[PDB]
């Protein structure tokens, strides 16, 4: 607690960092973020996750998802755990340092202006993501003041950006959480 | 680091002191005097010219310090405002710092924030933000803020942040300037 920032990681995602795999397609790094949603909720976590991927190879190098709740951590969002767990298995505070490969954020989100950020000072080339700004407000979380026209920002300091990748499936886990996210118990959440 | 089951980044010696020594501070500037002292421990410790420590706001209790350890941290997100507010967030078990019946806290930074622990203040809880160096003096040093939305202090005081800035402005650029020639 008090000697370390230390956040643990819940054991899907212990495993997710553990074992190699390596997703070519943008829809098939998405679908596995998406699947990293889905235990996300059911460990008692954010409807977030994202993952670093070698951006040539589709090599996994690091996961993470939204461990606010559990986490005691206003920090812990999917974006910043993804980025700092590859940092620390890449050793190197910037994934764009010489001798990398190209780095990749894929987002369930579109980023909160926190983790907008973190993207920006973490050395990934390229963003993308599923659901989008208006999709995770409709729901009732906020993505904050983000300068107007972040994407813009984004691409201006060299990172491409794609958004709405299996957006549907992405809406879909948000309303799942949604629809259970009450105090009334219900056998089916 | 080492451990496949966590994000754990360690601190240094005078950071896990400043975390678990008792300091209870009541005037801003006396605050922010011991954020500055941060600051030059942790260059000391191969860390960037950064502190930043959460205070009870109305008593000067000090919860929780966090400095830039970036490099040696190997963390990008490491800086000093997330180390600070996520320490604090643990030490008092809850990841919201106003949530009910917790003392009003504040954010007491070296410098102004960049564009992610804007975010980060935005959704700590925090109820204050207390300012050294001016974004200008950090860019001077070559430190980028990032595309902050233009207005970020008026952005922090409609959510119920209230900000100052300033404050020692002249002795936290004093040791900017010094981690600069060296
Ligand atoms: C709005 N919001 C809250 N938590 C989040 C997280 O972990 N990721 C993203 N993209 N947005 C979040
Ligand atoms: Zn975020
Ligand atoms: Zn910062």
């Amino acid at each position: 607690m008090n000697d370390a920032l230390h956040i643990g990681l819940p054991p899907f995602l212990v495993q997710a960092n553990n074992e190699p795999r390596v997703l070519a397609a943008p829809e098939a790094r998405m679908g596995y973020v998406l699947e990293l949603v889905r235990a996300n909720i059911a460990a008692d976590g954010g409807p977030f996750a994202a993952a670093v991927f070698e951006r040539d190879s589709g090599l996994l190098i690091a996961a993470g998802t939204n461990r606010v709740v559990p986490g005691r951590c206003s920090a812990a969002h999917a974006e910043i755990l993804a980025l700092s767990l590859a940092q620390a298995k890449l050793d190197t505070h910037d994934l764009s340092a010489d001798g990398l490969p190209a780095c990749e954020l894929v987002t369930s989100a579109e980023p909160c202006v926190m983790c907008f950020g973190a993207v920006i000072w973490s050395g990934v080339r390229s963003l993308v993501c599923a659901a989008r700004s208006d999709d995770v407000e409709a729901i009732g979380f906020d993505e904050g003041p983000r300068p107007e026209n972040w994407m813009g920002g984004l691409e201006a300091r060299g990172i491409t950006v794609t958004t709405g990748l299996l957006r549907d499936a992405a809406c879909a886990l948000l309303r799942e959480y949604n629809a259970c996210n009450g105090v009334i118990y219900n056998a089916r959440c």
